[PDB]
């Protein structure tokens, strides 16, 4: 593979610090003024993490639109993600008023709710099934259906109501719990195992609204799981690995949303997640089997 050959390069001259950086200073530019507006500073988890206008997720709200999330759409490979930070304490109806408007089905998280002392994310999904949310401002209501807890992620099925309407809606909630903050999975095994569960669902079928994908920031681990998954897709069109560029990728999901990949180490999981990818999409199913024991789901 044209991209193995040139990991085993960059590995040799130990160059991934420099190759990352190059895609920062290549990364487009875009202005983000409503993201930077006075009356949405408390929107926003971090000041210097903002949607671009031109992509941004607008709320169907007329009093204040504004949510820190992107429509990441990926022409060629067909699919598109948004990417948004963990929602804050007030933005927590924001949130599920974007899952309903852009009927989304399915929502990636990578983080955890407290990472390293600091709260990185709000709980903004109901812990126990008695114990139902309801988000006054937003008009919506979301109760947990039933979840399933493997060793290093969990599989929520959610309901989420809209008490103007009445009208209901399954969501599926893929967490990640064992993805530390700037940092990579545990390898690309437990990676791609996670990602079958997430592709396998239905969630990412194109009769539904585009899948949210969020870490603390949205764009580090988002970026790493979304760089991923579009590469992988690309070479599953196309049944040739030799066919996708990777950075050439990433620079063009930048074009959507700041910052995705927020690490040089992430860059270089990213590749070795594809790499090994790459077996199942070209004829090798057993792959999978082998990618569930090695990650220890129990
Ligand atoms: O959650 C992620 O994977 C991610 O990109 N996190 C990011 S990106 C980012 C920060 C964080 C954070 O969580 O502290 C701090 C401020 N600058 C950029
Ligand atoms: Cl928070």
């Amino acid at each position: 593979m044209e991209m193995e050959k040139e990991f085993e390069q960059i590995d040799k001259s130990g160059s991934w610090a420099a190759i990352y950086q190059d895609i920062r200073h290549e990364a487009s530019d875009f202005p983000c003024r409503v993201a930077k507006l006075p009356k949405n500073k408390n929107r926003n988890r971090y000041r210097d993490v903002s949607p671009f206008d031109h992509s941004r997720i607008k709320l169907h709200q007329e009093d204040n639109d504004y949510i820190n999330a992107s429509l990441i759409k990926m022409e060629e490979a067909q699919r598109s993600y948004i990417l948004t930070q963990g929602p804050l304490p007030n933005t927590c109806g924001h949130f599920w008023e974007m899952v309903w408007e852009q009927k989304s089905r399915g929502v990636v998280m990578l983080n955890r709710v407290m990472e390293k002392g600091s709260l990185k994310c709000a709980q903004y999904w109901p812990q126990k099934e008695e114990k139902e949310m309801i988000f006054e401002d937003t008009n919506l209501k979301l109760t947990l259906i039933s979840e399933d807890i493997k060793s290093y992620y969990t599989v929520r099925q959610l309901e989420l109501e809209n008490l103007t309407t009445q009208e209901t809606r399954e969501i599926l909630h893929f967490h990640y719990t064992t993805w530390p903050d700037f940092g990579v999975p545990e390898s690309p095994a437990s990676f791609l195992n996670f990602r079958f569960k997430v592709n396998e669902s239905g969630s990412l079928s194109p009769e539904h609204g585009p899948v949210v994908v969020h870490c603390s920031a949205g764009i580090g681990r988002s970026g790493t799981y979304c760089l991923a998954d579009t590469c992988l897709l690309l070479m599953d069109k196309r049944k040739d690995p030799s066919s996708v560029d990777i950075k050439k990728v990433l620079l063009e999901m930048r074009k959507f949303r700041m910052g995705l990949i927020q690490t040089a180490d992430q860059l270089r999981f990213s590749y070795l997640a594809v790499i090994e990818g790459a077996k199942f999409i070209m004829g090798d199913s057993s792959v999978q089997d082998q990618w569930k024991e090695l990650s220890h789901e129990d």
